[PDB]
């Protein structure tokens, strides 16, 4: 039902190039522009995607010289038809651009041409292409401190004129109004396509019946969101030719070393992170002060399906250590000739990477973030949780994608590894913490065995929290242990069953245990000391399940923490209103914490009652008392039944 400009030619709008020209043209090709230029200006932390660089302005704007605005002399009527004529044309230009299959977007990680098309006969990024640029459509006919062309900043300025003798910021309300017939321009447009198709109908609905949503409405998330789909795609593409030429590596030095096409295709993508790392830290910073706890990586794992191999905190690591050790980042252990291996203590020569975890923030808060799906709303992520040392455990879980007895086999000696380093850092962490020395060890014993489980539940597909490292970890060992023709509860009963059992007599839930008491062993030498009585079993009790285990976990922290805070403000009682300032910060987020925690107990327990107790009683005896380096691990110096009062209102 439109009349609008088809086989149309608009000045200065030719076909695209911001990623190569179209074969057999060569070239042209655009790059992302992070820092402030002479010709865009100010861009913010942002980084101006080179499909922006290439947008159809047309007869709105002449590039000539300096530059210069048409609309001077335009009319209202005659502005809009232009602003729809100029995104009809950019839709049109984006289709071939996609069609060709020259659009970064456009392209496949491995089947060259084959399988790179969505449900709708239009081609792969077509949509999210023109998605963006009606974006940038919206904001350039509005204000933005960003000009995608040398002098535009004068056209929004003359548009501003228009739209102020016109009828009725009234052009942030012009946009408005006007904009549901532009989105039209781009669905009558996609409508074209069919026509020239042979039983390839269309009819516009395709890339959506209304314009960009409002997440995306913010030029910023919508160029940060392109940054990442492109990072992706092409990080895939870095993959595949790693895989043609590693498990499809000669040991040359003094000593397992990949030295030929291997070594080529691992610098190449090494190459790519050096360049793409800056891109990110940017935009990463400024997407994160826009938006607070709300994370980058979810922004674009959410969105994106190819980026669910990605971990943005593995590949974009600032840790010195890592990226020495993880020199491929993400792809390290694809890209090594060095046998995946644990070395048990007291094993001759050879000893264990205790490559480090990052260093473990004691400062550290509780989190209401990553938590899994199914509610189980209420619960907190305790800070030791949060720093996890199973950051080995995602390069090895990548190398491996048939799940074969390799697979499980080099995750079990990294399970061992995992293990023997948390447990290592931890005793450098609780020990110095302690107050007596049959104490420091008796508090740095359960935040071991409180890890042991957690690791536990992670493995067993029974942990309450899918984060940056978890989540994909949790995916990967459903495909490597569960097939599609047997059900979750196979699977479940797969992961729990190769954890829980087993050459030797030990069993995987044994050997990790095992592996854990070597790490203290090495900690406690360091220092000269005694290996505690509390580490020394051979056997861990049946682990708790994980949210009560985690409810006795904060009951400990805020008990010694509130003795800390409301004594040292009390003793100091004017220099009180500095004290109660600092003891009332720290104790409004316990308020929120103990309710959404208290809460789950009763709705797990509780509530439809059940012979179950309350929160308080049961933590009353669970916290009466002094502290055990085993299953007793909670002390307060005044028991629960106070807590309930001090943490509401």
């Amino acid at each position: 039902s439109c009349d609008l400009q088809a086989t149309n030619y608009i000045r200065g709008c030719q076909s695209k190039t911001y990623d190569g020209k179209i074969f057999p043209g060569k070239g042209g090709e655009k790059q992302w522009i992070c820092k402030d230029t002479i010709i865009h200006g100010d861009t913010n932390g942002a980084c101006i995607p080179p499909r922006t660089q290439n947008l159809c302005v047309g007869e709105l704007w002449d590039k000539s010289y300096g530059g210069r605005s048409n609309i001077k002399q335009d009319t209202k009527e005659l502005l809009k038809e232009k602003i729809k004529n100029a995104i009809h044309k950019e839709t049109e230009l984006l289709y071939e651009y996609h069609d060709t299959g020259t659009a970064i977007i456009s392209k496949n990680d491995k089947k060259g041409q084959k399988g790179k098309n969505d449900p709708n006969g239009l081609p792969k990024g077509f949509c999210h292409a023109v998605q963006r640029s009606f974006i940038d459509y919206k904001n350039m006919i509005l204000g933005t401190s960003v000009n995608i062309y040398e002098h535009i900043g004068k056209l929004q300025e003359d548009i501003k004129k228009i739209i102020e003798k016109g009828t009725p910021e009234n052009v942030n309300a012009w946009w408005k109004g006007i904009e549901r017939e532009m989105w039209d321009a781009v669905r009558c447009a996609i409508t074209k396509i069919n026509k020239k198709n042979n039983n390839g109908i269309f009819n516009g609905d395709e890339c959506g019946v209304s314009p960009p949503t409002g997440n995306d409405e913010d030029q910023s998330v919508s160029w940060f969101k392109e940054w990442g789909e492109q990072f992706c795609i092409e990080r895939l593409r870095y993959e595949q030719n790693i895989r043609e030429a590693c498990t499809i590596c000669i040991n040359s030095k003094s000593g397992d070393k990949i030295q030929g096409a291997c070594k080529r295709k691992c610098e190449k993508y090494k190459k790519y992170i050096s360049e793409k790392k800056q891109e990110w830290d940017k935009q990463k910073t400024k997407y994160e002060n826009k938006y607070v706890g709300k994370s980058a990586s979810d922004l674009l794992k959410e969105n994106y399906p190819e980026c669910i191999s990605a971990n943005f905190d593995f590949i974009f690591n600032d840790n010195i250590e890592y990226k020495t050790y993880y020199p491929y980042g993400d792809y390290s252990s694809i890209c090594s000739c060095e046998q995946v291996k644990y070395y048990k203590y007291n094993n001759a020569e050879k000893k264990n990477n205790k490559l480090l975890c990052y260093e473990k923030d004691n400062d550290m808060t509780w989190s209401k973030k990553y938590i899994k799906k199914l509610s189980l709303e209420g619960v907190y992520v305790p800070p030791r949780r949060q720093q996890l040392c199973l950051y080995e455990l995602f390069p090895i879980i990548i190398k491996n994608e048939e799940g074969m007895e390799k697979a499980k086999e080099e995750l079990l000696e990294t399970l061992q590894i995992v293990a023997e380093r948390e447990a290592y850092y931890l005793w450098k962490q609780y020990n110095p913490t302690g107050k007596g020395i049959d104490d420091a060890n008796k508090k740095a014993c359960c935040a071991i065995r409180g890890s042991f489980y957690d690791l536990e539940d992670i493995i067993k597909g029974n942990d309450l929290v899918h984060d940056e490292y978890t989540k994909y970890i949790d995916s990967k060992l459903n495909e490597i242990f569960g097939s599609s023709d047997t059900n979750d509860i196979d699977t479940k009963r797969a992961r729990t069953d190769w954890w829980e059992n087993e050459p030797d007599r030990k069993t995987i839930r044994q050997l990790v245990w095992d592996a854990m008491q070597s790490g203290v062993r090495y900690a406690v030498e360091e220092k000269n000391e005694n290996f505690p009585l509390c580490m020394g079993v051979e056997h861990i009790g049946i682990a708790k399940p994980q949210f009560i285990r985690w409810l006795e976990e904060w009951t400990n922290e805020f008990c010694e923490k509130y003795t800390k805070y409301f004594e040292d403000m009390k003793s100091k009682c004017i220099e009180c209103k500095k004290a109660c300032a600092n003891y009332a910060n720290w104790l409004n987020p316990k308020r929120i914490e103990w309710n959404g925690m208290s809460n789950y107990y009763n709705k797990i327990y509780r509530k439809s009652m059940i012979m179950a107790p309350t929160v308080i009683d049961y933590l009353n005896k669970r916290c009466h008392g002094e502290i055990n380096g085993n299953y007793i691990c909670c002390s307060c110096k005044n028991i629960g039944a106070y807590q309930t009062t001090s943490g509401t209102v």
